[PDB]
């Protein structure tokens, strides 16, 4: 390997072998049907709301995001990079797929598969990628950085459906060597959302764009249709020329035959025919390739850039609704420019990654943080592209001041913006976007008033309940099967009218939106007042026995959804003493005297109550009605988690706060297998698990980074960060259950997993306030 030095890849890069087994993979633990991709998979490409394209470690184009809010695992094996090499004075090259695999019927069998093992490494650090490729028979190494121009406090770049791939060629031998890379790429037009007749009138042109110091050779994938449909639009590949390298071309090969129409020119010398063909096809699929070819002398290196575009501007959901994306603002909405996207990243893929650099850089450069961190911290962020990220840019057929945004729960449980994990999972935005952070609060306060007297069946129980109530925050802004921002509660499982932390978490949200961008948006808390308001006053009603203090029912009436409180709970409880803060100084803010003194006055009694009720001389226990009301919960002081990073001081003492963490981790760290992964969320005085639930069984990935982070900020510092470490180990060491670009929500303690690709780890970002 001695490609490596001619690039710059960080240390905290997570790294795998291409082609590379993992022995020790987790699965789901559930009883139904849940999503399980495997463990092959890589950082995602493409910008907030584009549709994001997952490329694997073993170099295919397999985790298809491109239809919003779906996740369509399924190599798509015409999309590769492909290689040939010849030394000067042998008679024949080589030509070599990378890609660890082959197809699994006779589409493409001509071209050169299985790319073998131990010759090359795969590295991430979101949202960088690279691959390596140093093999025995290919005396030129190569490298490839891959990345998509994901900019924090940048919302138009952020946005592009696009993917740079900056190659690195070096020759360290005595020959001279004749090296071409070739990308070639399906045209998938209709490989979602077309009903019937999915390739039927596909086309492929090449566009050479030749200016001053200047050639671009592209393909455009296309469709003949001017339909303005979610399955119409255009893909694009191409390539910049740079000193040194002569580019060529194949409009068009048939992607469902052979694939000896491509191959038989790459294998023979590494250059296309330049055929042009503007034919459509009827059935058959169709694909373009784009190929460069130079020559290295010994010791000579070469960069050159090629990217891929998407131009697929309408989302359509399963209610029926049809959006625009976000990008569509920048390039338009005909569908009609992905080589103008392609062309702005072709031109400016230099300047983008010096902005990555420049916001990685303040974290990579403290070298007080371990790597491991790092590797963890950048890349979890990996699901705010990858999340099924909807980012509307105007209703189809229908202008707005704002731009609707959603990020899913998961795939799972397909839910945008659930607010019971959203509390957990947000930081990222609130930290690095937060324009898009403040919109979507914006959204639920817009959802406070809304009345919806349609029943529906809960799935726990089976009774009928009303969907909406006025005045009670919602779970959720809908579903990509049905309607986002439309209708919301599209979650059934339990009634999240009654839910004793949505409506605390809400206001605890909109207070750490003003906090963490400044203290200066007075109109964002004046925007949210009023709900701020009514959801404080309507959650005091469900205080059934006069104690101050919401009462949680004897059911899951709150995010851990199986597991049932009653009475007074640590939780829920600890959220509203925030909560009743948080609005006393909201209120300061506004000068709302009355505000100030009716929400001084509730938490100065639930504060005493919840002390008296809960605090039993080493922790808060779990609730006061509970059979094991004396369990050790990881997230007690939730509440008091956030009072931290609101600066509001202390909801509890001091000193029972530290005995309480101290406990956590003693207990419900450090005797579940050793503290190597993760917080359990219940464990019982004896020191045992508490299995009165399966979520009291459970680490919860995003819990346990959000107690780390109360931790860290309580001076616990090797607490936190060996907290931390089991959810980190889990993820991405070769010990762990090989769940990186997926993290679940949460494993027991065989690490087998529920509900992968979840947002709620996004909490790591809560260690960086
Ligand atoms: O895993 C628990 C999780 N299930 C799915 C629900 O949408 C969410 O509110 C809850 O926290
Ligand atoms: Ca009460």
């Amino acid at each position: 390997d001695k490609i490596s030095h001619k690039i710059d890849i960080p240390d905290s890069a997570w790294t795998i072998g291409i082609g590379e087994k993992f022995k020790n993979a987790g699965h789901p633990n559930v009883k139904y049907p849940m999503i399980d991709d495997s463990y092959v998979q890589g950082a995602p490409l493409g910008g907030f709301g584009a549709g994001t394209i997952g490329r694997t470690y073993n170099g295919g184009f397999s985790r298809w995001h491109l239809e919003i809010g779906k996740n369509k695992y399924t190599t798509v094996y015409a999309n590769q990079f492909s290689v040939f090499q010849k030394v000067e004075g042998n008679k024949d090259g080589v030509a070599q797929v990378l890609y660890a695999g082959e197809p699994e019927n006779g589409y493409l069998s001509s071209w050169k598969w299985d790319y073998p093992k131990e010759s090359g490494m795969y590295y991430a650090l979101y949202p960088n990628s690279w691959y390596t490729y140093t093999n025995k028979d290919l005396p030129v190494q190569l490298a490839v950085k891959q990345f998509s121009p994901i900019i924090p406090y940048n919302y138009k770049e952020t946005s592009y459906p696009v993917a740079v791939f900056k190659w690195t060629a070096y020759n360290p031998t005595n020959k001279n060597v004749d090296v071409s890379i070739m990308f070639t790429w399906q045209n998938m037009i209709g490989f979602f959302g077309k009903q019937v007749n999915v390739n039927s009138g596909n086309f492929n042109k090449i566009i050479k764009d030749k200016s001053k110091d200047s050639e671009i050779v592209a393909a455009v994938m296309g469709n003949i249709s001017n339909d303005n449909e979610e399955w119409n639009g255009e893909y694009s590949i191409g390539v910049k020329k740079v000193p040194g390298v002569d580019i060529s071309y194949k409009a068009k090969f048939v992607t469902t035959g052979d694939g000896s129409d491509l191959w038989h020119e790459f294998s023979k010398n590494g250059i296309l025919d330049n055929k042009d063909d503007e034919t459509p096809t009827k059935q058959d699929g169709i694909g373009s390739a784009i190929a460069v070819n130079f020559k290295l002398q010994p010791g000579q290196t070469i960069e050159v850039p090629f990217a891929l575009s998407w131009d697929l501007p309408i989302m359509k959901f399963g209610g029926g609704d049809k959006w625009y994306k976000m990008y569509t603002k920048y390039f338009g909405k005909n569908g009609k420019n992905s080589f103008a996207i392609l062309k702005e990243a072709l031109n400016n893929y230099q300047k983008w990654e010096k902005m990555i650099d420049d916001w990685q850089k303040p974290i990579l450069s403290n070298k007080s943080k371990p790597d491991w961190y790092k590797t963890a911290l950048f890349n979890e962020l990996y699901y705010l592209a990858d999340g099924g990220t909807a980012w509307e840019n105007g209703k189809v057929g229908e202008k707005r001041t704002n731009n609707m945004f959603g990020l899913l729960e998961c795939f799972d449980y397909n839910y945008y913006e659930t607010l019971d994990v959203r509390f957990y999972g947000s930081f990222p935005l609130v930290m690095l976007w937060p324009d898009i952070e403040k919109q979507v609060m914006r959204q639920f306060a817009d959802t406070i008033n809304v009345q919806d007297s349609s029943e529906f069946k809960v799935g726990s129980n089976g009774a009928m309940a009303v969907k909406k109530v006025q005045g009670m925050i919602p779970h959720d802004l809908g579903s990509s099967y049905a309607l986002p921002w439309i209708k919301i509660n599209a979650y059934d499982w339990q009634n999240p009218n009654i839910w004793k932390d949505l409506n605390s978490k809400y206001v605890l949200l909109v207070y750490r939106d003003y906090v963490l961008t400044g203290k200066t948006d007075k109109e964002f808390l004046k925007y949210t007042w009023k709900s701020v308001k009514t959801a404080l006053d309507k959650l005091k009603e469900m205080d059934k026995d006069n104690d101050g203090i919401p009462d949680n029912e004897g059911i899951p009436d709150q995010t851990y959804d199986t597991w049932s409180m009653k009475g007074t709970s640590a939780y829920c409880g600890s959220l509203w003493l925030a909560a009743l803060k948080a609005a006393q100084e909201i209120g300061k803010v506004l000068k709302d005297n009355e505000a100030y003194i009716k929400y001084n006055e509730w938490y100065k009694i639930a504060q005493q109550n919840f002390e008296k009720e809960l605090w039993n001389g080493e922790y808060y226990n779990f609730d006061t009605e509970s059979d094991h009301k004396d369990s050790i919960m990881a997230d007690q002081l939730a509440g008091q988690w956030y009072a931290d990073i609101l600066r509001l001081g202390d909801i509890l003492p001091k000193d029972h706060v530290q005995k309480a963490l101290k406990k956590i981790y003693e207990f419900n760290v450090m005797k579940f297998e050793n503290g190597k992964m993760g917080a359990v969320n219940g464990m019982r005085p004896d020191g045992i698990v508490d299995e009165s639930d399966i979520q009291a069984q459970e680490v919860w990935t995003g819990v346990t980074y959000a107690l780390a982070s109360f931790m860290k900020y309580r001076g616990m510092t090797e607490e936190a960060y060996n907290t931390a470490y089991g959810v980190y180990k889990m993820t991405y060491d070769k010990s762990g259950k090989g769940y990186w670009f997926r993290t679940p929500e949460a494993w027991t303690k065989d690490g087998n997993y529920r509900a992968s690709m979840y947002m709620r780890p996004l909490s790591i970002w809560s260690m960086e306030v």
